[PDB]
């Protein structure tokens, strides 16, 4: 069902059709160059311009007013459509879930005299996120990842998402030591990346791409035919939360084993956006889809020994002879019910070991329904309370809280 | 095979080692060793000498072996055994688990020190597990972790003999001798006797 919500957006005849938003920094990370690309759909013309500002509070710390017009790109030229705007910035704040410390940008088109045809506003962050030396960095420091993984649930309206539970979930979390949430396994609402902007939070958007039904695994994304589909699951993703601050690793999914879709269209995020690094789990965690090491659930000593996917001890997977990237956690630690036993072992390690950068804790919050007696009392209902078979009965419920949302233990 | 060089005593370690006029004695006790024992089969690695800290004339002689004789890996331990003259990574006595945090030459763990940013060479340990009297307690951590991991391709015991002495009583009777019993002095007494079997040579338990 429509379960987010639905609108109505007037555009004028001629409009900025889209715009991106990146930051460069010197070494010294003390001077910051904003370039902004800006698309229209035209109706173009010579005579007007787009001038995109940085705002901090009420005061602008940068402005950019420029003709359309593209750099020459090829033999045939570059595009009439498209202009560049790049604002130098001096000692820029930096984002961080420490610190956010958000920029206001306002990108508008208007005619050279001057009206305003069209106003359009971004939140930025100055922020790098690279891989060096096989260590994830921001800032040019790294990050240890204290994140856990959060589905959009509600139980008393399903999947749908208020204002209010998206930013309770946030309080909780950051009150609790997390700095980061991963998005699983979909791409989340609008909203909530705004939210993470601006509290703190480090955010890993995946790809609405998962078959971990199929047999094998990798039957549909190992499939030239049904690469069309999951391209546009990814691209589409990528083309959304791309000037988001707060999303900082794209990812291309979740179990759906390693095919040559994944390859491909790890290449096309790499592509269009070198600024994040991208992750993949499936495949053994280790494949050429995944710029960091995240295997799911594997264990700090004992190492579990499986056919074609082996998972390794998170100190052993870095030994490897020919690795380099380091190990994040995409899933670990199932907080399914009276759980966490051990869970002193991960962080002792994570803080020993400087490639072992943390990872994600599966679940937040229990994705129990609520459901009511015959007196009329609510109670919570799992799996197969619904009259639903077959099912996986309990295992819905794996959340660090429960769903009013009480912390668990 | 080791080659003759040790500066252990001097402070710093590296201080002969460091310093080019010391440089033609350190090479000939290395490039004469090369050229009496590079045609014998056993001998699969060379080493360039052990604590003598790091310093510019390992580099330049460990250079001088791989041009020599590529045929053998040459390792070093000195410079915390993650010197650009050596090809292993063989640090001494490290543990298992825990890292002893040094300035400068900082031990960390076996399975720690592969995992360093920029790290490829394999890990044997030149020396581990002191074996001076009641000893290898711990000693089925190590080879647990041999098995585990690849690039931990175990290492070398210390030691296989106790280096001591016989003298013998006002009676006659003969008794092993270790350290200052020789009238010595300064001296590291018992240390000298660190080796898996006595020296007649009984195997210790
Ligand atoms: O509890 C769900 C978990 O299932 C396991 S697989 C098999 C585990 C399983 C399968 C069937 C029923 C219950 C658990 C996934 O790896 C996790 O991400 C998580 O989704
Ligand atoms: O027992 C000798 C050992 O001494 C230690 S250093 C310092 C250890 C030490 C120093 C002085 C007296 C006794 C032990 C060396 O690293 C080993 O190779 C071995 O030679
Ligand atoms: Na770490
Ligand atoms: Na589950
Ligand atoms: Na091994
Ligand atoms: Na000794």
């Amino acid at each position: 069902g429509i379960f987010r919500d639905v609108s109505l957006l007037h555009k004028p005849t001629t409009q900025i059709s889209d715009f991106h938003v990146a930051t460069r920094f010197n070494d010294d990370f003390s001077r910051a160059v904003l370039e902004a690309e800006v698309q229209m759909c035209g109706e173009l013309r010579d005579y007007l311009r787009v001038t995109v500002s940085l705002w901090q509070g009420e005061t602008q710390v940068a402005s950019g007013t420029a003709p359309f017009g593209g750099e020459i790109i090829d033999e045939r030229g570059g595009y009439a459509d498209r202009v560049t705007l790049r604002l130098n910035v001096e000692n820029p704040k930096l984002w961080s879930a420490e610190i956010p410390n958000l920029y206001r940008a306002v990108v508008e088109l208007h005619t050279a005299d001057g009206t305003l045809i069209e106003a359009e506003a971004c939140d930025v962050g100055f922020r790098e996120v690279r891989i060096e030396n096989g260590l994830l960095l921001l800032n040019g420091k790294p990050l240890l990842i204290r994140g856990v993984n959060r589905h959009e649930h509600h139980p008393l309206h399903g999947q749908v998402m208020d204002e209010q539970t998206m930013v309770q979930d946030i309080l909780l979390m950051k009150q609790n030591n997390f700095n980061a949430v991963r998005c699983s396994h979909y791409p989340n609402h609008p909203l909530w990346y705004t939210l993470c902007d601006r509290y703190g939070l480090y955010v890993v958007d995946e790809a609405n791409i998962e078959t971990h039904g199929m047999v094998p695994m990798n039957r549909l994304t190992d499939d030239p035919r049904w690469l069309p589909a999951m391209s546009e699951r990814v691209t589409r993703m990528v083309q959304r939360d791309r000037n988001h601050p707060s999303v900082i690793i794209w990812s291309l999914g979740n179990e759906s084993g390693h095919g040559a879709n994944h390859d491909a269209l790890y290449r096309w995020i790499k592509s269009v956006d070198p600024s994040r690094p991208v992750q993949y789990e499936g495949g053994g965690a280790d494949t050429t889809a995944t710029d960091i090491i995240c295997p799911m659930y594997a264990r700090v000593d004992e190492d579990q020994p499986f056919p074609a996917v082996p998972k390794w001890s998170i100190k052993k997977w870095l030994s490897l002879p020919g690795e380099t990237r380091p190990l994040i956690l995409c899933e670990y630690a199932h907080a399914m019910g009276n759980s966490l036993g051990g869970f002193a072992k991960y962080w002792q390690a994570f803080r020993q070991y400087p490639r072992l950068q943390g990872g994600f804790v599966w679940d937040w919050v229990d994705q129990s329904l609520i459901k009511y007696d015959e007196n009329g009392n609510p109670w919570s209902a799992y799996g197969g309370d619904f009259g639903d078979t077959p099912n996986d009965r309990q295992f819905c419920m794996n959340g660090l809280v429960f769903a009013d949302r009480t912390p668990h233990p």
